[PDB]
């Protein structure tokens, strides 16, 4: 009855937690040292000591009822985060008014006034983290929390109780359907035998090629439709407590915010996001990590930032376990291929944040699809009993 977890991610973490409640025998593969994914919470020293960041996912939004029933079983907190003009809303407002076709196409129809458009342009790249030339427009439709210690406290609890089933520093690089029935699942060093396997890992992972996992036509024609985006998360640290707050820049694509902690305090962190390859490509991150600085210390003048203050950066696309931040969604993707994805190949199941219908892209999608991949894998199994 031995399931294996690709992937020790929320989304896998959450399918081996259900089905280890059920009194299945899991094991979980995951090529990191740590559990998490792009879930992973660190801390950042500063002038008024160290402080909790998210190097990546960060906020707990309304409706994430999934997460919050985890939180509660794993005796977890949610602390509030305590967070021209207007003209991008009515510009948006008259964007709608002329869903087919790609947020750009739309854009296109604005009368000619490139600032304004591109500042609307901005706000929906930040947040798709893709091209508004490919995403789909209805995207143009479009209070919260964050975890007490970290976020990564979650998905290290669920690890920790999981024990020895959870198997760092494997590189999953082959899974085998075979015909009588069971999977192999090939690491870098050995093959295991399993009934049934479900596919955790990321989008940009499982469409790899230095992979060799089961695919088949339908399948390939949804993933088609299924854009990856691109983040990066930056921090500095601040000289002391600002005020809450959170500034877009339209020419560098990237959010700035601060936020209280469970202290109640604003932590002296200046936060930041960057969505999007063509903007993440355009910062120079990797060679000329100053620029930015001297962009976000410009766009923030009201904080104190340190003169021979360095960005933390943490560029997700140069991460070969995780390719990117999450899925945007192109304009033909439909309920039905989203469907499809999680359906089985052979005894191969798959879970992720890039095939929850609603909660696209988010934890407590990644959350809801482990929890359903764990649902099909008991129905599977009683089966082959
Ligand atoms: C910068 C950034 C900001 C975000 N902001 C938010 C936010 O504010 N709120 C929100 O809800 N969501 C946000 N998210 C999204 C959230 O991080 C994801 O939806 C979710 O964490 C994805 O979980 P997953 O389990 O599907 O994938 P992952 O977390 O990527 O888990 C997949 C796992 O597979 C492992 N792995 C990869 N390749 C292999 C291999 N070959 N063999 C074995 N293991 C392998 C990886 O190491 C990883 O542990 C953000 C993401 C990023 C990157």
């Amino acid at each position: 009855g031995r399931i294996g977890i690709l992937g020790a991610g929320l989304a896998g973490l959450a399918a081996a937690t259900k089905l280890a409640e059920a009194g299945e025998n899991v094991t979980v593969f995951e090529a990191r040292n740590r559990p998490g994914g792009r879930v992973w919470s660190e801390t950042l020293d500063t002038p008024k000591g160290s402080y909790v960041i998210e190097r990546g996912a960060e906020f707990v939004l309304d409706g994430y009822t999934s997460m919050r029933r985890l939180l509660s079983q794993f005796g977890l907190s949610l602390v509030d985060t305590g967070m021209p003009g207007d003209t991008t809303g009515i510009t948006c407002d008259d964007i709608i008014r002329t869903l087919q076709g790609t947020a750009e196409e739309l854009l296109a129809k604005l009368p000619d006034e490139p600032e304004l458009v591109d500042a609307l342009r901005a706000r929906i790249e930040i947040s798709t983290a893709v091209s508004a030339s490919e995403v789909t427009a209805r995207s143009l439709q479009h209070p919260s929390w964050r975890v007490a210690g970290g976020n990564q406290r979650l998905p290290d609890a669920m690890a920790a109780a999981l024990g020895s089933a959870v198997r760092y520093g494997e590189t999953v690089r082959a899974v085998e359907n075979i015909s009588d029935g069971g999977v192999l699942v090939t690491t870098d060093t050995d093959t295991s035998v399993f009934d049934t396997v479900v596919v955790a890992l990321p989008l940009a992972v499982i469409r790899d090629s230095q992979l060799n996992l089961p695919t088949t036509e339908a399948r390939d024609a949804a993933l088609k439709h299924v854009l990856q985006g691109h983040a990066a998360k930056l921090h500095l640290p601040l000289e002391t407590q600002p005020a809450t707050s959170a500034v877009m820049s339209v020419e560098g694509r990237y959010w700035t915010w601060t936020a209280t902690d469970e202290s109640g305090a604003v932590a002296p962190v200046l936060n930041a996001f960057m969505g999007s390859p063509s903007a993440i490509t355009r910062a120079n991150l990797k060679q000329r990590p100053a620029e930015w600085v001297a962009k976000a210390r410009a766009l923030r003048t009201d904080l104190a930032i340190p003169q021979d203050a360095a960005a933390l950066t943490t560029v997700w696309s140069e991460d070969q376990l995780a390719g990117g931040a999450y899925a945007a969604h192109a304009p033909g993707v439909t309920a039905a291929g989203t469907a499809l994805l999680e359906k089985p190949v052979g005894d191969v199941f798959w879970a992720g944040e890039y095939s929850e219908p609603e909660f696209v892209g988010l934890m407590e999608g990644a959350i809801r699809s482990g929890e359903r991949a764990a649902g099909r894998v008991m129905q599977r199994l009683e089966t082959k009993s």
